[PDB]
């Protein structure tokens, strides 16, 4: 195990930034081993985590009790992996999201745990030169800065470590806070206008969907994702929550109205695989909402990318399994039948060998909490899919 052999030989940490090093190397680790990274890479991304990492997550989990409220996930589990599955049955890119902390967290210098999520960026900046921190700096000074702006979703920002099979992305994630007279969409539509766009056309249609449309109006921006890359080739990506669950309104939304066309194909296919990852009825009508579920994360959630050099926006969609599944193991069949049944689960075992790693110990048929998200893009007439998981260091606190 490359974890071990750094562990063996690495210098020592203390109580608990080891505990960390203990629990996040070896997850990290055995993700990357069934996603069948090459060895550098894996020793790579554990010197990474052991060197930036691990030293800023704060105290160690001694009980079920979170010390924060961090949006990252339901249980404020400050880390959430992901498991991107590549078409052609080629190996799955594996992500992490991380919301470092420092004692300053919470006071005056630091009220909403911003500080350890910057000097990150630096650093990777440091080691990466294709970083580009341009954007970087305009989104930070524009939502979390000083003349930023009550109410908080429990974070402000984190960071999201990609590895591409051979090269390292950066995303940064900025969830503003929102006051009586500044919500959070009023706050992300000026930063975008005010970075330099060429052309604002799919931004346009995504404020025109959200102020006029029936259905947009019904959903709730709350965060805004970008890439550390050139601006011309970063993505824009604005998160936006509904009460409402029915596939009808998440069809609705996936074409943004009606502007999209040609994706009745995948449409059909995302319809089955949402049935199938929720276990419901094969004849649940698209119209009939779902059980309600009453939490900070619960309805529907998207994100439309308003990137350059498209003019028509794109949506990715995220079926909230963690509220409306029955349980873990269930769900992850639905999604890997899914994938069996159109020649693209090649990796399904290595993925479920990865969430009974990712597991509390007896949980996966019976609760749900680690597959936080399957995310649903719509390319062409197939659907491009991701997993979202939730480690569960204090809703599972063994
Ligand atoms: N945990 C928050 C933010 C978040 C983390 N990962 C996500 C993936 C998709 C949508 C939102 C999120 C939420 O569920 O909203």
């Amino acid at each position: 195990s490359v974890w071990k052999t750094l562990n063996k030989w690495l210098p020592p940490l203390s109580r608990d930034k080891d505990w960390w090093w203990k629990t996040l190397g070896p997850q990290i680790n055995t993700l990357l081993t069934e996603a069948d990274y090459d060895l550098n890479e894996r020793y790579e991304a554990l010197l990474l985590l052991y060197r930036w990492v691990v030293p800023e997550m704060g105290p160690r989990p001694r009980s079920s009790v979170a010390p924060s409220k961090s949006f990252m996930t339901d249980d404020h589990s400050p880390i959430e992996y992901s498991w991107k599955w590549i078409s052609g049955n080629k190996k799955p890119e594996i992500r992490y999201a991380v919301e470092l902390v420092s004692p300053l967290a919470g006071s005056k210098q630091d009220p909403f745990n911003q500080i350890p999520t910057r000097n990150l960026v630096y650093n990777l900046a440091k080691i990466i030169p294709e970083l580009d921190l341009t954007w970087f700096e305009h989104f930070w000074h524009e939502l979390l800065g000083p003349g930023s702006p009550v109410l908080t979703k429990g974070s402000t920002v984190f960071a999201a470590l990609e590895m591409l099979h051979g090269h390292l992305s950066v995303k940064v994630y900025f969830i503003p806070v929102e006051t009586p007279d500044f919500s959070a969409w009023h706050q992300i539509k000026h930063a975008i206008e005010a970075s330099g766009c060429p052309n604002l056309e799919a931004l346009n249609h995504v404020d025109a969907y959200l102020s006029s449309h029936d259905d947009g109006r019904q959903l709730r921006p709350f965060m805004l994702a970008i890439d550390l890359v050139e601006p011309a080739a970063s993505r824009l990506k604005i998160y936006a929550r509904s009460n409402q669950t029915s596939f009808r309104f998440v069809r609705d939304v996936m074409t943004i109205g009606g502007l999209r066309t040609d994706l009745d194909r995948s449409i059909e296919k995302f319809s089955d695989l949402w049935k199938r990852a929720l276990g419901l009825d094969p004849d649940t009508p698209p119209e009939d909402e779902l059980p309600k579920v009453d939490h900070l994360t619960s309805g529907a959630v998207f994100n439309f990318d308003v990137a350059p050099k498209s003019q028509i926006p794109e949506v990715k969609a995220y079926i909230p399994v963690r509220h409306y599944a029955n349980n873990d193991l269930q769900a992850a069949l639905g999604l890997i039948g899914y994938l069996e049944d159109h020649g693209h689960g090649g990796y399904s075992q290595s993925y479920l060998r990865g969430l009974d790693m990712l597991a509390p110990s007896g949980q996966l048929d019976q609760a749900t909490g680690v597959q936080t998200y399957f995310a649903v893009a719509c390319q062409g007439e197939d659907l491009s899919l991701t997993s979202y998981l939730n480690p569960q260091f204090y809703a599972a606190f063994q």
